[PDB]
């Protein structure tokens, strides 16, 4: 079954070890523990999804846990738009090879992409396996979901998993790994719920907040072959100042609307909506 | 397409090695910029002394709720 | 200048490594945002009933095109 | 990058940042001095302290060289 | 000429291996294969430079395969 086989498994040590690389993206590779304890993962590994919970909440909320937008998913909504502290909606999916469709909350990529020159067994496979680090809970219904497809939609493979699947590292955290099969083009990776109700982040994956206050969900690719289709990473130029050093903009003040109609308070309005654009960057 | 290109430094951080900006007390680089495009106004033609006005509450309204504000 | 603060975790990364949000699957994220800054357009005094409208429209034009939309 | 503090000049700005007085370093900070504040080491209720652990250990700062100079 | 010399060539091979650092930041340094397959990299170097393409192509355009902006 594996190369490196871990089992520690008690909440009070702290473990890390170095395994040579090339054990990593093998046939058969290492298990979800052993990468949880390899200090030096980001030599087969790059993240594909990072995300982690704001400091500050947005209005309405009643807390800060959990993310209060879908800034970083392609489908899906918020539970309410009256307490964002809830989280993500959880929709309902009977079993994890079920088609997804636009109410449910998940992303979508495409892999392995080669030009017709270039026969399948030269090219070879981009991504071998996937691990995915998330929260621990003791229970819950909602799910964890990620589907390999091949080109005309069809699931070649498919799995979802469970609050307390994260217990690598109890009562925190904790990994998962999943197995790219061969021919794969594309991947879904999401957020569903195994029972037939409408949930919540809050209290159908994270239990209430009963284990941990602060949201995260990080996914490591390994390559089949360390760089051979360039790495993901966030893009970056030391030349281009809006990389370098970040974006400028300021949100700008509240300019309350307005209703004046003698020719002049709208030409008034009009020149302190400039003089605000002006100052707080966008120019 | 790709396009990588590695610095390899004569000293490993002597001047500080280059990678993009963060910091994990600032909600801009922890999280992101929550701000997005706005839903197409169209040029309006209204000169009654108030359709103008009715505009630029429109226009007031997207930026408020699209981040800008 | 340049400052670079590193944290050496307890436990690898027990409760999450901090480091800047990313989605292969998110343009946001993976190129980087669009927009570009706005031609610096002059403070209009004109006040028959036209040169409102029209720095209007030509507001609304750079908008639409700089990638505000 | 600073949640507090504000720039020396706004006449040069290659002054920098405003250093402001702080009589040592266990004083508290105010909203006039340059700095930023995180939270560490956050688990819920239903888990005991002895058993979820500290989250960081050290913390290393890299910055610039000068001989000499009031700032901290 | 270098300190390590690849020279593996095939294209169905998969070659990864460790490298000390020390070696690559020198008056020879290595070429640029032993670069290409050695994973622990990011131990003597960053990128200067990350690029890749979009996925949603901009308008308009008949495909999604390079940048479509000089940003």
């Amino acid at each position: 079954k594996y190369n490196v086989w871990d089992a520690n498994g008690l909440a009070t040590n702290r473990i890390s070890g170095v395994i040579h690389p090339r054990l990593v993206n093998s046939r058969l590779g290492i298990n979800s523990v052993a990468f949880d304890n390899m200090s030096n993962k980001l030599d087969v590994s790059s993240l594909i999804h990072n995300e982690t919970s704001q400091i500050i909440g947005l209005t309405p909320s009643t807390g800060s846990n959990v993310p209060h937008t879908r800034i970083m998913w392609s489908n899906g909504a918020m539970y309410s738009s009256t307490d964002l502290n809830n989280g993500f909606r959880l929709n309902y999916l009977s079993n994890h090879n079920e088609p997804l469709t636009p109410m449910h909350l998940y992303n979508e990529f495409s892999v392995s992409e080669f030009g017709g020159s270039v026969t399948e067994s030269n090219a070879l496979d981009e991504i071998k396996y996937i691990f995915i680090q998330t929260t621990y809970a003791n229970s819950g219904d909602g799910r964890f979901i990620i589907q390999a497809l091949d080109a005309s939609g069809s699931v070649l493979s498919s799995n979802w998993y469970s609050p307390q699947s994260f217990n690598s590292t109890f009562p925190i955290s904790g990994f998962v790994r999943f197995d790219v099969p061969t021919g794969a083009k594309k991947i879904r990776y999401g957020f569903v719920n195994s029972a037939n109700y409408t949930g919540s982040l809050r209290s159908h994956f994270m239990s209430g907040f009963a284990y941990n206050k602060r949201f995260f969900l990080k996914i490591y690719a390994v390559y089949n072959d360390l760089g051979r289709y360039g790495q993901f990473e966030p893009p970056y130029s030391v030349a281009i100042d809006r990389f370098r050093v970040g974006d400028n903009t300021t949100q700008m003040p509240s300019i309350p609307a307005s209703s004046a109609t003698d020719v002049a308070g709208v030409n008034e309005v009009i020149n302190s909506l400039l003089a605000s654009l002006k100052a707080n960057g966008f120019m």
